[PDB]
């Protein structure tokens, strides 16, 4: 990506247009990450945010977000599993909403395709796939490079190429990560399953905490504070705002 | 392999067909692993599951599984040893069951052949061998690559190529591994010899524990929970269900 | 860069010209660093210092500094965020001061441009951009090389190239670094958000410490001591002196 | 090496031919190791075992073994030391036995020859020398490769090449190793000088333990258990059975 | 460099000429090192010893040293800083002594030049610069190579090249090093700022210890023991003998 | 080096000639090492053994050793230092002995010559220099290679080349080492300065233990036991048998 010098006098003289956020606290045209241990629900959450930006409803009740074409690249899930996940989500959408989602969302399975962003063929293809789009989701980062995720140099190159695509096309990029990488990212969100401790704190008996997960923004530079959110895992894993009440007075001794 | 974009509206519109499992909790067309310390019985278990999927009887009493051509690639055992294991297993099969196994199972010894999936010759050969088959078993992974199993980058490439073959041919791949690879695998099963503590728990005298092993699925993303299984080692190591009874009231002080 | 041998006799007889400092304690024509944890305010401080040297006012109350052309290279901030930062700073500048800054400061966004000082094309371009200039700011170092920052050999080459550019052109270079690498630098400054301990030491009640940050020179070889400074964070993050006084007697028990 | 698929039906119907052991518990046509600290007596034991298989007497009292041509490759001992070792062993052989050994054993000194199994010239030469032979002994492994023995990738290739030679020619390969690397071997034997604790356990007074060494198979997959053996060190280092008996009641307090 | 065989009979027959020392305990035509933490005063001490060997006075009161052409190569200090140090030193030299120093000392700044002794261009240039000279000072070693100072192999090559230049030209080489290299060096001297404990030992008030430094030889193979020296820091850092008296009876309790 | 197969029948039928030792317990035609911390006296001891094998007297009173041409390669000492060392030693030799030493000993200084045995030019030269000789001494190993002495692979190559030279030419090679390497060597000797503890044990008062050093063979496979020897350091470092008496009854409390 190449940029023209900033017009300093203009920036001083007039108020610049408000920042454009693709996601809460994430500026459009940049790279971000969604992290959590495997199985926490990143793929489901990612699909839901993708569907919302594509034009679907705000089922997650995060802020209302601008709409634009979205491309989701799942490289770890078998296609038939994705079918089932979409069918499950579909139960939460009206006929008009299902249509809007299909009109703005592209899902291209890449399991076994071996994408390597450090290879010209894939960098070129990914950049072309980002053109005209507002968001690109990579699930997960591990399958889009062949470097050591512990090597700062190689990873600075891998992440740098995502920044190049985003800056040149305007299409934001969010990669999922099972868990440095975070040091090279300016926006980071996460998923954290409800712990036994949190279960007691929110009046959820153990045995049931398996159905709740919290989401928040762990790293951001701009925008108003985004409060952590609790989601309930419905049939098929679909996430929806949880209805929970703080257990001010303990039920026993935590 | 290459995939067609997901038809979103169709996925929403009607429930997709049920998932096709090659093994308990493992989706057909993906890669999985069977792990345990050396000498625990992976080769015998693998041969039995292979014989089952090939069309043989469900001697292991694990779930009922779809049948299809199977290719077993033992790269560490002397060919004559494989003959002894087959002969032992044969004593548990009727005439028609032996014919069934023979018609659907191919066993190609590779000791001394040095297969290297990162080499074009072997990748192409292994992919060709997977064509038209339901399952391919690699025994063990160590002899199918020349990388440092501690290196995430190189191993991501090795496992990645197995995913390419499985997704492209539809043939599932399961590799054995002597006790990371777990991080890059979505399905994982294991074998663990009966401990002295477990022997006490199941009323099995110590010294006799050497004849029992437990089999379970430690990592799976889809499907109903698979209950751990206890197997009894018979002549030649052939595995059978074993009917153990948990000692409710201990025989003494464990 | 090339230097002429030192004329010994002349150095003895003539009074050495006063050292030319681009920044407090930093000799013009050398490389230096501004260090701090991400989010402490390096980008804002650097911008204000750059505006001052370019010809703007001494808003920070640091020593008056020689003026000269300045080029600021932000490689991590999206252009729109820079527009906003400039507009905020502009509220502290008169019409004449705004023009002075615009006349002497050049800001070239590099997000996604992937600069690599070890690559001929980039070394040449950066060297070319340093010609005729007083100061060049790299924000941050991590985005100007693809090496391991903990590797002395590689970083010697990276830092060495910045030294070559500064020496040959006369343009000083200051790179930002998010909290080894300081062992290769002769000038280092830092930013440190006020801690609870420091707030009690300076008469700032807790809950208000979020408004203050300290700036100081942690490594220098020449010049009179630069006293640590406390800055108050104003709208948009603009830093202003806001003088504090030491709390001789504690307000309680620290 | 190349193998023919296993004829399943035949393996079921026909009784598998008895496993052919080159050494106790070691299947002919595979790779194995003899391990111990330097100086324990590996070279002498290996020479005696080699002489036996070549057609000499069973001086060691191990199981009678099939006879066949043997090639011994000492890469660490100067030729003159080998002459002396042979002369010492000769005192235990009759005229007819000496001739049998000379007829079936080939000893090619390689000290200073710098064999490297990873080099085409040496892999080809060693493979050629294994043709038509029953056993090939490498003394010791360290002098047949230039890799890091603690590096799994490189050693996989080194050991893999020995497996290829053994499988293709039918000639078993046993390499000596001075006390990871055993994880890649299926057969392992050892030598261990009698310790003070073992001497008291076997009725040997201290000060005499220097005369005894124990031999045993530490890793094996097939065959009836081989009982650990105690050998007495005679002139020149020649090993002979010398049977000991367990000391039921201690001679004091161990 | 190339050497003629030693004439043994001649060496036996008569006592060889006395050893030629370039510095205390350091034989002419070899490599040595001056080590200390950064900021201890190595550059000033080095310049003074250089000025002495060049023909200046023995201000340091170290042994009397043979005179000869000297070349000083400071690669980290801005040229203008060197002018200030020379000017300060000049105040301690008479008119004739200044001329003496100027006639025998060459100072070639190399900041930003990036000398790399492993590169043919620089090795050849440095060797040419050593021709006809008595001493060459490298300040500091870090800027004369691009290797990992932790790597024994590469450093053995770097130091080796310095030995080649010294042995071939006869010009001794001393490199400064900010606190392995010691293992590959036969002569090593150091600087260590006065500790609070040492201050007490020499009746120097704390807070004033900052003006004293001790110089010594930590590694030397030949010559009479060199006694540690205490130096007083004067204006501009110029070093002078300092006449300290050891406090026999302590002033209080150390 | 290449060797003809061993004539087995001949080795059995007749007693082979006694082993030829170049040094106590070291077989001629092999590689050995002399190790000790720097400054212990390896260079002096090495020169003395070299002079003895060359034809000089057994000043060290080790065993009487066969004579043959010797070449000593000092790569760390300045030539003039070697002159002084030889002159010192000369004081202990008669005119006839000095002549014998000069007739059989060649000393070729290599300081700054940068020998690299892994380079064709140097391997070829060293091998040529070993032809017709009985012993070659390298002082020290570090200066004859550019590898990491901690890397077993590279070192196996470096040492292997010395074995190649020795085996092909018959010239033994002993390298000195300041202190793995020892694991690759079959003969090792050492020097150990007298400790305060040893001083008391041999009735040597402290302050004087600096004049005594012990020598022994730490690793050997053949020959009769070699008892550790105590040497006294005379003028110039020349070593001679020390006249010491065990302090059976302590002088106080050790």
């Amino acid at each position: 990506a190449t940029h023209k010098p900033i017009n300093i006098l203009e920036a001083f003289a007039a108020a610049p247009p408000p920042l454009d956020y693709v996601l809460p606290n994430m500026v459009a045209g940049t790279v971000g990450a969604l992290v959590s241990p495997g199985g926490a629900g990143k793929s489901m959450l990612a699909l839901q945010l993708a569907a919302q930006i594509a034009g679907g409803p705000d089922l997650l009740e995060v802020g209302e977000l601008p709409t634009g074409p979205v491309i989701y690249l799942p490289a770890e899930d078998p296609p038939t599993a994705i079918h089932h996940r979409l069918h499950a989500l579909g139960a939460h959408l009206s006929a008009e909403e299902r249509q809007a989602v299909a009109d703005g969302l592209l899902i291209q399975p890449l399991i076994g395709s071996l994408p390597n962003i450090m290879a010209p063929e894939w960098f070129d293809g990914l950049k072309r796939a980002a053109e005209g789009r507002r968001l690109m989701v990579l699930d997960t980062l591990r399958r889009f490079h062949i470097e050591e995720e512990n090597a700062s140099g190689p990873m600075a190159q891998v992440i740098g190429r995502m920044e190049a695509i985003a800056a040149d096309t305007g299409c934001s990029i969010v990669f999922l990560h099972h868990a440095v990488l975070v040091d090279n990212i300016r926006w980071q969100s996460y998923l954290s399953s409800m712990t036994s401790a949190e279960a007691e704190e929110w009046g959820v008996d153990d045995d049931q905490r398996r159905f709740f997960v919290r989401f928040g923004v762990s790293k951001a530079n701009y925008g108003a504070p985004f409060a952590d959110r609790w989601f309930r895992r419905h049939d098929g894993g679909v996430l929806k705002p949880a209805v929970l009440e703080r257990q001010r007075k303990s039920k026993g001794v935590p």
